[PDB]
């Protein structure tokens, strides 16, 4: 069972998980799931559910929408020890709006938003930080600037 | 106060605004501690583009109109905030101007009480997230990454 200790150990260091208890942390990798991918394998396409984000172990995973006439718009390269695709949870849409694809044999911890969100209802600082996050998100929106309500 | 006049006249009315019901007894008074109820004349500004943000309101009676200067945004509907999006934007400095165009009546309420409360309260934050998540939902064809 010591495989949780040093996951723990990992994943406590990134931003995403920081906030969380030990308590928090381990029943969100109690539901995770281990993802492993070979080159040019993917992690999710585009206009699929998006129910989870990713936590990449090791590996690097490029992330892109293709275009109507078969191009890539290229959207991030995630190295590891990085997650990607939190952003899903708190857009109001359904599916995946972009294809994650692993560029060399890749292994990851795949998240389910529901149980993240279930951390959250209970870690006011998480809540606080990704509130902080979404915000700066929402300020390089600061040049047509519509509203100053919510 | 004591008595505390100011929480027991108004309590009900802004219970029934989303950004102050779900702050518990302790986290209104605290807020209300620090707030004003404010009577503007026909053209007077409650705040203008470019001054410091340190308050948000709530319009009681009248109307107030919100617009921005050139190189036209909302009429505020009566039981309705305003520039309460300023304390979630990283400019300490209000954004746009409000007029009442008639006699108003507002409440003016301290940011950094509010959000001195909001720190103690994870429904309140997350019905912010949901807020903000709605806004977010704009980056249609314009979604630039996936991360937070």
């Amino acid at each position: 069972m010591e495989f949780q200790r040093v996951h723990q150990q990992l994943l406590q260091s990134h931003h995403l998980f920081e906030p969380l208890s030990p308590v928090q942390l381990q029943e969100l990798l109690a539901s995770s799931d281990l993802v492993n991918l070979d080159k040019g394998a993917y992690v999710f396409r585009q206009g699929e559910p998006a129910h989870a984000f990713y936590y990449l172990i090791s590996g690097c995973v490029k992330i892109y929408r293709l275009t109507p006439e078969g191009q890539e718009k290229i959207l991030e390269v995630t190295n590891e020890r990085n997650t990607f695709a939190e952003a899903m949870m708190f857009m109001d849409t359904p599916n995946y709006v972009a294809t994650a694809q692993a560029v060399v044999p890749s292994q990851l911890f795949r998240f389910s938003n529901k149980a993240y969100l279930r951390q959250l209802q209970d870690n006011t600082p998480l809540a606080l930080a990704l509130l902080a996050k979404l915000s700066t998100r929402l300020h390089q929106r600061i040049d047509e600037i519509e509203t100053l309500s919510l």
